[PDB]
């Protein structure tokens, strides 16, 4: 089946909050036809397959998500199923053409290390960048807490995308740092 947009994380105001936009059955029909009529809004999409839900982030005109969530799937669209433009397993990276109506996050140009991770729950966690592709969490959470939030953006203090969340570095089933796909890697791909 196709990957279907089931919602969006809202950043366009003070609060971050997920608006779910489609039902399970609606998701199933639209996964199956690959034709999606629903309007697209914002930067961070909530996407799901038949069995998993995760996030998808628009950066430089391309909707980015994790390969471990989307596999090789097409995305359901107004004109039908769309094959991936970008698919890189080593990087765990896949991209489609950003859907009509979506907005891109501007890439971070500030070199700021006080980062922020937007989860599926629309919580905004401070992350402290610790490397070329790693940020430690100020407050550590259980791995369950972050699960389902891959493909989501890591933001600088100016609201710009720094990377895409990919994997959680876990000790005793507690995430203490997050592994991301820095924008610079997306541009290498593009
Ligand atoms: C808990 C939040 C976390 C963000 C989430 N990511 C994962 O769970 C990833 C997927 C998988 C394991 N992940 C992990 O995070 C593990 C885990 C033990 C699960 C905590 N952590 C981990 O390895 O830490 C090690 C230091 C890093 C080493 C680097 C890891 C490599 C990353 C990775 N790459 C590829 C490339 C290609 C593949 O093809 C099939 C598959 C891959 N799988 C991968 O890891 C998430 O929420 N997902 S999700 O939304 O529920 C799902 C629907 C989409
Ligand atoms: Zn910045």
């Amino acid at each position: 089946g196709s990957v279907v947009i089931v919602g969006r994380i809202n950043l366009s105001g003070d609060t971050a909050y997920a608006q779910q936009t489609r039902g399970e059955e609606g998701c199933q029909e639209t996964s199956q036809t690959g034709r999606d009529k629903n309007q697209v809004e914002g930067e961070v999409q909530i996407v799901s397959t038949a069995t998993q839900t995760f996030l998808a982030t628009s950066i430089n005109g391309v909707l980015w998500t994790v390969y471990h969530g989307a596999g090789t799937r097409t995305i359901a669209s107004p004109k039908g199923p769309v094959t991936q433009m970008y698919t890189n397993v080593d990087k765990d990276l896949v991209g489609w053409q950003a859907p009509q109506g979506s907005r891109s996050l501007t890439p971070c140009t500030c070199g700021s290390s006080d980062l922020y991770l937007v989860t599926r729950h629309a919580d905004v966690i401070p992350v402290r960048r610790r490397g070329d592709s790693r940020g430690s969490l100020l407050s550590p959470r259980p791995i369950s807490y972050l699960k389902g939030s891959s493909g989501g953006p890591l933001l600088c203090p100016a609201g710009h995308a720094v990377g895409i969340f990919k994997a959680a570095v876990s000790t005793r089933g507690v995430a203490k740092a997050v592994d991301f796909i820095p924008v610079e890697s997306l541009e290498t791909t593009m």
